[PDB]
């Protein structure tokens, strides 16, 4: 048969695609990509809700009903895979927008936790990028009817202060700045994989561009570089990390919530090393 999916792309517009009931995930990637005319689509991924309403991501190599139980009713959504150390270094401008409609997301889903201040000025520059240069009462009426914020409301007055100095740049500058901005925050790309250490103090587990994080709370304990790395994998709930000698102890063991969270968050760094560090 054939199947019509929806999804949702980073700029929140839903479009629909035709596709055969054979379909794995990489012909949905392919025709999305193509929809969009995404050039730079390495960086990028879909994500579908499942029944507990949380976000998977979608394997490519698999049939897509064989990940999804109605996939006709199914919300997937456009979502940035792999962030680079830099993005406004993207070449096409297309991509570096991609980017900074993924940063608006994650301001606003609480992903990307930042200061006050620095939440306020991302938020200003997402502004000049949609509705342009300073306008007292276009701007209140923006912010009453756009959220941008978790909580935006007291932020508001600080956002269009901060807005007013954005004057004449184009929406293109504008995603430059927020992408200059962002890439310097420590929650940059962060996802959370929370487990335990060996005392049994609760962490979170992260992987990006660079090698794996450890956080305790939103504080980043520790780096370890894919040079220091001498294997990663799993032995049911726990999560093994093998360092290189300088060095006796060469391993940090964290035990996760479930077997499956191990597995997730293992292919999720196998894909960081090979996306980063291999030539396919």
């Amino acid at each position: 048969k054939g199947l019509q999916i929806r999804v949702q792309g980073l700029d929140e517009a839903q479009e629909f695609y035709e596709l055969e009931s054979k379909a794995d995930g990489q012909l949905l990637l392919s025709d999305v990509f193509r929809r969009i005319n995404l050039i730079e689509s390495d960086y990028f991924g879909l994500e579908f809700q499942n029944l507990q309403m949380n976000w998977v991501w979608l394997d490519p190599s698999k049939l897509i009903v064989k990940q999804v139980r109605r996939p006709m009713n199914t919300l997937f959504r456009l979502s940035v895979k792999f962030f680079p150390p830099d993005p406004g270094q993207l070449q096409e401008e297309f991509t570096r927008y991609l980017f900074s409609l993924q940063i608006k997301r994650d301001l606003l889903d609480g992903r990307l936790s930042c200061t006050e201040n620095t939440a306020a000025l991302l938020a200003s520059h997402l502004v000049q990028s949609e509705i342009g240069d300073y306008d007292d009462l276009a701007d209140r009426e923006f912010l009453k009817m756009n959220k941008l914020l978790p909580c935006q409301e007291h932020v508001q007055e600080k956002i269009m202060e901060l807005h007013r100095r954005h004057t004449g740049q184009t929406p293109a500058e504008s995603d430059f700045q927020v992408l200059e901005i962002a890439r310097k925050l420590e929650m940059f790309g962060v996802r959370f994989h929370p487990a335990a250490d060996r005392e049994g103090t609760k962490i979170n587990l992260a992987v990006a561009h660079m090698g794996l994080q450890v956080f305790q709370g939103h504080t980043k304990i520790n780096t370890f570089n894919w040079s220091k790395i001498r294997k990663l994998s799993f032995k049911r709930k726990r999560f093994l990390i093998k360092l290189h000698p300088e060095p006796h102890q060469d391993t940090l063991e964290f035990l996760m919530g479930s077997r499956d969270q191990c597995k997730i968050f293992w292919k999720n760094c196998v894909e960081h090393h090979s996306f980063f560090r291999l030539l396919d």
